[PDB]
DNA sequence: GCTAC
DNA sequence: GATCG
DNA sequence: CGATCGGTAGC
């Protein structure tokens, strides 16, 4: 029989007894007008999150689908596309709230040029929305992507000495061996080099930042939210756990519970969502 | 598989 | 990147 | 370990 895994249900409450009230959904598209066929926007009506997070929308603002601007809870909506490489990259930043302040990037030109950053400052948080680059079949991009966990790290520790940071989104590592089906086989496959993942172990300590899926389910084997489209992993649950919730300490009192959406289609990642009593 | 996830 | 030599 | 086949979106 195969591994398989189910989320506990919401715990819509915080340790010190508060109840939640901001909800934040993360979700690797695959192609934002894909997933808008495949019906992605009503799961997220139904789960009708305050801020939602995109990555790998693969879609310029002239090209977005009508669909998005019917969406009354989600009015205020941010978008980043690479500077030259069409239908590639591309990161989304949907919500209720109007945010204090929006930038593009983490201020270096090197790593600015393929639309995998926003930031949104709100009252008591900065939320930072992230597709992280990938190293790529056959570790073509291993050392470009060393430069940028170097760079990013730099960028978050900066924002976070400000103010208490909400990282999200495709962080592109399974950190530890816990989080991927198959950690032998894939030791010097993207994902889950040494480098990779020391550089997620340096990103926690640094800033610092807590793993809030793994703060709240140090234990928990099999919790994946992505898997290739090939060989049927999905239905066997042969996943990494690629998409994350970082937080800074200081928000720790107020986390409710950090949840993965395993069912959710429309990609080959799944929805994770965020509960932070504030 | 054209590339790149 | 799961799979099989 | 390492070569191979092989889901998919969008160009
Ligand atoms: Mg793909
Ligand atoms: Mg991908
Ligand atoms: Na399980
Ligand atoms: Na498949
Ligand atoms: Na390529
Ligand atoms: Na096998």
């Amino acid at each position: 029989g195969p591994a398989l895994y189910e989320d506990p249900p919401d715990q819509k409450t915080s340790p010190s007894g508060k109840p939640a009230t901001l909800k934040i959904c993360s979700w690797n598209v695959d192609g934002l007008r894909a997933w808008i066929k495949k019906k992605g926007l009503d799961w997220v009506k139904e789960e009708a999150p305050d801020i939602l997070c995109l990555q790998e929308t693969k879609c310029s603002e002239n090209k977005l689908p009508a669909e998005l601007q019917e969406l009354p809870g989600l009015s205020h909506q941010y978008w980043s596309a690479p500077s030259d490489k069409e239908g590639y990259s591309g990161v989304g930043l949907l919500s209720r709230q109007c945010p204090l302040k929006v930038s593009y990037g983490i201020g270096d030109e090197e790593h600015d040029q393929e639309g995998r950053v926003i930031v949104a400052e709100f009252d008591s948080f900065v939320l930072v929305t992230a597709y992280v680059p990938n190293a790529g079949r056959g570790l073509v991009r291993l050392e470009y992507r060393q430069r940028w966990d170097e760079a990013f790290r730099k960028f978050l520790k900066g924002l976070a000495s400000r103010k208490p940071l909400v990282l999200c989104g495709d962080l592109n590592v399974a950190h530890e061996e816990i989080d991927l089906r198959n950690p032998k086989g894939n030791k010097k496959n993207a994902g889950f080099t040494p480098q990779e993942r020391q550089g997620f172990g340096e990103l926690l300590q640094a800033v610092p930042l807590a793993d809030s899926f793994r703060h709240l389910y140090p234990n928990t084997p099999y919790a994946y939210t992505f898997w290739t489209y090939m060989m049927n992993a999905r239905s066997k649950n042969v996943g990494w756990r690629l998409d994350y919730f970082l937080l800074s300490h200081s928000l720790l009192p107020a986390l409710c519970d950090s949840k993965i959406r395993s069912k959710a289609l429309g990609s080959d990642h799944c929805p994770i969502t965020l509960y932070l009593a504030l």
